[PDB]
């Protein structure tokens, strides 16, 4: 299809960053559609490496245009340090970044709230990112945010700014009792700014439907993964955005009836960072090697990241709630060498009865245990491979297990880091 | 299609109720995706009337079934306040009403904060219908709401309750110097219920995703209008919510896929309750008329509406946004005795620029204003028509010319309030 979908079908890392980068080579615009900077992708081409966090992964084609939608949570701060450190690199951001006037801003007192209230909570953290995400969204539906398009006006804004600080300094000193954010500073370095943010300014709801009207193809780019999503996620540790398929038009301004191919990135095993319910959690011997082997680490706080088996049951919810028309397997040879694979195949709940559909919600979660399935592993190894050929048998026997558990089949399978480093069953823009 | 959605492609108030109740002859279950109790519908059969506020519109037909997804702020007392007058002319709404379990729930609490912070602002309120919308969905994104599912538990539910509320009253003693809500209330009412509520609990996305591989009908109601959207609205003065078409997605569990056919209502004149930006407004006697005659006045805040000119710029902007496959035109006959109309068709800017596309957040439409076109009414009457025939060449000319306009066809037309008083052109369904 023209209009494709990629986003985590797990707890993220799963991969997107790659398989956008590989994908863009034949489309017009890669839109960003939720999230902040606290995403965390990494594309490798040639050895060479790149972590994007708010940009979109596909910076580096110069026939693609990367949008960022009206879901993203703008920070002045993020984009200035990226754009700067790519342009360094010979990659021309302004000549190839839009975005949208009505990303709500990301400021400094953001991120004092959602470090403060991690503390607030002690030992119920989620483990948020530290980066002011959560606030920079409540601001939002709390209708009191400020916008990319209130930059245009200074005089207009100062005292809007100086409204929302002074309420929100209120709470982080009384209540928190933690340090003020100074009005004049915030002021400032957004004002030293506003106006390369609002040059980059365009009206990205109508373009889509432009782009549409000509079938330009246009490739939609999740953050985060499915198990985080704010309303179907493991509530309370979630991001605070809808990271699921519907983020896409309220986040985009595109129309629903225009998604035409929605791609899952699947990892093969599991990772989570962050705290929160995790059942095929690995505390053993094997969680090492996945997270050694698969160099586990965050990539935007580069914490070190849980890892377990692969959850059928986890992965078919995203299936689910995500419309996904297919899914693209990655780190496949993060397992080679093992003596035998397992996956969660179906959850023991604490009362005794064994189901095959998740609970919805932390506490719901508490006491569930996997009954995994067991499969014999392989020896040989799949890195770099890049054709179904090269892999060994226990791995197709592995794969078509996923398909058939899922119902869902497997388009791209991704073998290794670097973008040429996979391989395409079937293109998701001419299915 | 099996899928079916219907959304206000305005302000709201466009019509959706009766639409959706005349819909579920033919349907199974019908999905509240949205909103609160802020809603106002009026549903009316041979006379007798009924204003649903929370629960569906398809509350009255038993062959139906009434979800009230995750994406609706349920409030206990409203629940209750509505099942019993309603339980009480005969309709059983035990028998037929499920929810999600993931729904945030909406507490005292939450509408002291919602009026506390109208009077905050004074001189800028939104206008919003005091029902702590707002607030029960900040604390959702800010991530320590109470869902429906932390009723099941009560030990671990009143730390939670003692948790939110002491943070909550903090502000709104200290910071408005307003009163405090006991905690031993709220947790007493709410405690009174708890049962009832959690029997009606069900797996929404799960069941939704039964009814499709059935091909079951299956209708989307909602909530508000199109730019009341919190990201595509007016901003600030919108609802908290994803009011438009992605709303679904998010606040129900469906796979954006499975959107078969997105109905807007479009009411034939404007109206707008709250306050913001309304190019069209009417101030004069024209005004007066359509708001006797079509009886403007909230249905949940008895408000009078404003009325004005239909806008066809922001309707094209709906269009868009929502990926209409057909509109449902409402109120003809409202406008029966008027020597001519006139509609919306481009926007003069403050700087002299004529364009056809409408601003987006409220600073932004400020000063710009309606380059209407005109067209001969008619003096003879439309009311309680049933068919295309019975409608006056005048009519037949405005209906195509809306059609023409926007590129969007009009299925079904509406000549008045009862169910039967409507004329179908296409049914959403077979189509
Ligand atoms: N070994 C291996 N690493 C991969 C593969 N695909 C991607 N990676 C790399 O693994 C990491 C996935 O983490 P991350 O970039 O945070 O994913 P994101 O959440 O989608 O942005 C990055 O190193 C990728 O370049 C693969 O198939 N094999
Ligand atoms: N005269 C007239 N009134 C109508 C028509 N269709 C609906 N109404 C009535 O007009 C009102 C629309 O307001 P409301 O119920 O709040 O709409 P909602 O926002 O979709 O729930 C209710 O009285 C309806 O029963 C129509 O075609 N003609
Ligand atoms: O509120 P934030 O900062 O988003 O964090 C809340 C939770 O979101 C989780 N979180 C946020 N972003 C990510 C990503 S980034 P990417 O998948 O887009 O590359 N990955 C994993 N956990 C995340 C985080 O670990 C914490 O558990
Ligand atoms: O936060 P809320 O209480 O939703 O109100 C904010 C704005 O939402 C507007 N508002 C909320 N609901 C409605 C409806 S209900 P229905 O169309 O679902 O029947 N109609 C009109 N304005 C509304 C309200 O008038 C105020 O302008
Ligand atoms: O790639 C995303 N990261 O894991 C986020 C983080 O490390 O915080
Ligand atoms: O029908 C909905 N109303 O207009 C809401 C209100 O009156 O507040
Ligand atoms: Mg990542
Ligand atoms: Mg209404």
């Amino acid at each position: 299809g023209n209009n494709v979908v990629v986003l985590g079908t797990q707890w993220g890392d799963e991969g997107k960053g790659k398989i956008v980068d590989l994908l863009t080579e034949r489309a017009k615009y890669v839109v960003r559609y939720q999230g902040g900077h606290n995403a965390g992708h990494t594309l490798v081409i040639n050895g060479e490496k790149t972590v994007l966090h708010l940009i979109p992964s596909g910076i580096l084609r110069e026939n693609v245009t990367s949008i960022i939608g009206n879901g993203v949570v703008l920070s002045p701060a993020a984009l200035m340090k990226e754009m700067k450190e790519l342009e360094d690199r010979g990659i021309p951001v302004r000549e190839r970044l839009l975005l949208s006037e009505a990303c709500p801003l990301i400021l400094d007192y953001h991120v004092a709230l959602d470090n403060a209230r991690e503390k607030a909570r002690g030992a119920k953290a989620i483990g948020t990112t530290g980066r002011g995400i959560g606030p920079a969204y409540e601001d939002k539906v709390a209708r009191r945010g400020l916008r990319v398009g209130d930059l245009f006006d200074k005089e207009t804004f100062a005292e809007k700014l100086k409204e929302v600080m002074e309420y929100h300094n209120f709470q982080l000193v009384n209540y928190y009792k933690a340090e003020a954010v100074d009005y004049q500073k915030v002021l400032d370095d957004t004002m030293a700014v506003a106006d390369i943010l609002t040059s980059m300014v365009v009206d990205v709801s109508d373009l889509l439907d432009q782009a549409r009207q000509r079938g330009d193809f246009v490739m939609f780019e999740g953050a985060q993964g499915t198990l985080l999503d704010i309303d179907h996620g493991t509530y309370p540790y979630v991001t605070s955005s809808n990271t699921t398929a519907g983020g896409v038009a309220t986040g985009s301004g595109l129309g629903p009836r225009y998604v035409d191919y929605v791609l899952g990135i699947l990892k093969a095993y599991s990772t989570r960072v962050g705290a929160g319910p995790f059942p095929t959690e690995l505390f053993d011997e094997t969680g090492e090697f996945l997270c050694k082997q698969g160099n586990e680490f965050g990539a935007t706080t580069g914490r070190r990241r849980r890892t377990g088996w692969l959850d059928t049951v986890a992965v078919r919810r995203a299936v689910q709630l995500n419309s996904l028309s297919g899914f693209c397997l990655t780190k496949l040879d993060v397992l080679d060498g093992l003596k035998e694979v397992k996956l969660c195949v179906a959850y023991r709940m604490p009362d005794g009865r064994e189901v095959t559909t998740t609970p919805l919600a932390a506490d719901d979660w508490k006491g569930v245990e996997p009954i995994y399935e067991t499969m014999p592993g392989w020896s040989e190894s799949t890195f770099g491979v890049k054709d179904r050929s090269g892999l060994p048998q226990a791995a197709l026997n592995y794969i078509k297990r996923i398909e058939e558990l899922t119902g869902v089949p497997i388009d791209i399978i991704s073998t290794g880091p670097d973008r040429t480093e996979t391989m395409i069953l079937r293109d998701p823009f001419d299915a």
